């Protein structure tokens, strides 16, 4: 049947299960998905621009812009000149690093039964084909 | 940098960037995702629920029965009783089957830099995923 073996069916289906899970963790510590992912992109991370943002949390820029806004507004993030770049501020961090620690666990519960051999592949298999296919 | 090796991160932007390349042809042959999803996981396939059907087109239900509605009306498909299961119809098969072929050809594409070896192990690691998770 198509569907079983169709590579962007099973990366998407995938990709749901696993986030759903971790989504309820970051709800239960009152992080919305979109405020969750972007926190976590700009945690550790020299400021990047909004496009590399919307790409890496998977949101439309638009939505990405209407987003930083009110987290700045609500002082986790912070907007700069250079093409206008975007950086977690310390309060931010503070907020999201427990939910990054716990999000860290939940990962490895979902590659441990797979060996370190196998988590690495495909972690690089993924790495690769980001790569390759993002503008 | 947490999300540079952050699975779900890995996941859903690789999810993204692929789907989105096969989504611009789906749309050239006068399809949206959604019908594409649909008639594509059901060709080839034994009547499902409508649960199994949201599960593998990463689809609200609610979202699913809306859609179903419509392709039901437009004779792509078929709601039956057994708990309401949902098989697509021979007009939906024929509507469906070259861009199947054409989605064939871009997997084909992006899965032949990495081989034969890393293309199937990757896609064992997503299907024994998904079979661990789902619900
Ligand atoms: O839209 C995508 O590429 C991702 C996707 C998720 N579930 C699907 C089921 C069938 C299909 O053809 C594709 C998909
Ligand atoms: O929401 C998810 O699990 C998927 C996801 C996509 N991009 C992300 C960037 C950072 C992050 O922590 C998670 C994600």
């Amino acid at each position: 049947r198509f569907v079983d073996d169709y590579l962007p069916a099973l990366l998407a289906q995938a990709s749901q299960l696993i986030s759903s899970e971790f989504h309820e963790v970051a709800r239960q510590h009152g992080f919305s998905v979109s405020e969750w992912r972007v926190m976590a992109s700009l945690a550790g991370s020299e400021p990047i621009s909004i496009g590399q943002l919307a790409q890496v949390t998977v949101t439309k820029q638009p939505t990405v812009t209407r987003l930083l806004d009110r987290m700045e507004a609500r002082g986790q993030v912070e907007r700069l000149p250079h093409i206008t770049l975007v950086r977690i501020t310390r309060k931010g961090l503070k907020a999201v690093e427990h939910l990054m620690e716990l999000a860290r666990e939940h990962e490895r519960r979902v590659l441990e039964p797979f060996g370190l051999r196998r988590a690495e592949e495909l972690k690089q298999t993924l790495r690769q084909m980001i790569d390759l296919h993002v503008h």
